[PDB]
């Protein structure tokens, strides 16, 4: 459709977002959580939640349980915003996530610019939009169905737990999903199937740890892919073919960063 050079140097910003990661690879996954959290307020029946507008900059959305710790995300981008002031926060967040999935070795995800920032909290959809980790496949399905994803998409997207880790101080959940949390591959689904999960007695919010090492963790929501026959099957394929996986995630995540958007423009070469 519409291709246009954007009002910022996209290859200078790419290069800087990558520079941010080299000094601190812990921002990569965090950057992927923030864009997702900025997309996941959406309702495709209700056409609301203000997804992909950096509405999370405002109250009440900034204060919701599911978005705790994401200030580190926003603050870690506030200087690239000074240095590239013709970029909306919504473009900067979605672009930093896309770059961060490339850097950690995942797929190169097609990215279009044109997102327009909420200028106050009044378009801020309600809470309970973000998924509850403490819940199971029926809640998971209820959320990603309101967001507009199929079962293939939902499981692909939750694949993102392949990178990053949970923080006591953020969600009272603790530790990484894989032994390579700065890598983005299908090893979430690897580690899911190729372990025995068991209660972690040491954490007040119910989570699972791996029998082998006790170093990996899984959320009730995560382990619900194994209990849910449908999710299980797809989870199997992704565990078995990182490419079906890496292709699945690329299209799903791009769709996530463009739910509730119009007038987006392709980058030229
Ligand atoms: C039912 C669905 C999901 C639930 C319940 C869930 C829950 C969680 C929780 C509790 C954390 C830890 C937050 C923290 O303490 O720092 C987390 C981390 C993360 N999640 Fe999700 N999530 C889900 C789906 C997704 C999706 C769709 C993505 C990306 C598309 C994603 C990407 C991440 C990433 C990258 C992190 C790591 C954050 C960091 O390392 O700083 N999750 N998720
Ligand atoms: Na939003
Ligand atoms: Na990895």
């Amino acid at each position: 459709k519409v291709t246009e050079a954007p009002p910022f140097d996209v290859n200078s910003l790419r290069r800087d977002i990558e520079e941010i990661l080299s000094e601190d690879m812990s921002k990569g996954p965090l950057f992927v959580r923030l864009a997702w959290h900025e997309a996941g307020s959406w309702d495709c029946r209700k056409k609301d939640g203000s997804p992909n507008s950096a509405s999370m900059r405002f109250h009440p959305e900034c204060s919701y349980a599911g978005n705790k710790g994401l200030d580190k995300g926003r603050n870690a981008l506030e200087s690239l915003k000074k240095k590239y002031p013709k970029i909306s926060y919504a473009d900067l967040w979605s672009f930093a996530a896309v770059v961060s999935i490339e850097a950690m070795g995942g797929p190169e995800i097609p990215w279009r610019w044109g997102r327009v920032d909420a200028k106050d909290g009044s378009v801020c959809g309600p809470d309970g939009r973000l998924p509850d980790a403490s819940r199971m496949q029926d809640h998971v399905r209820d959320v990603f169905s309101r967001l507009g994803f199929n079962d293939e998409e939902t499981v692909a997207l939750i694949g993102a737990h392949t990178c990053g880790e949970c923080h006591l101080e953020n969600t009272g959940y603790v530790g990484p999903w894989t032994h390579d949390k700065y890598g983005f591959d299908n090893s979430f689904f690897t580690e899911l199937f190729g372990n025995e999960w068991m209660l972690n007695p040491n954490v007040k919010k119910m989570q699972f740890m791996d029998k082998t090492t006790n170093r990996l963790m899984m959320l009730p929501a995560d382990v619900s892919i194994l209990l849910d026959d449908k999710y299980r099957s797809i989870a199997k394929k992704y565990a078995d073919d990182n490419d079906y996986f890496c292709n699945a995630f690329s299209k799903a995540y791009q769709k996530l960063l463009e739910v509730g958007t119009t007038d987006l423009k392709s980058l030229p070469a």
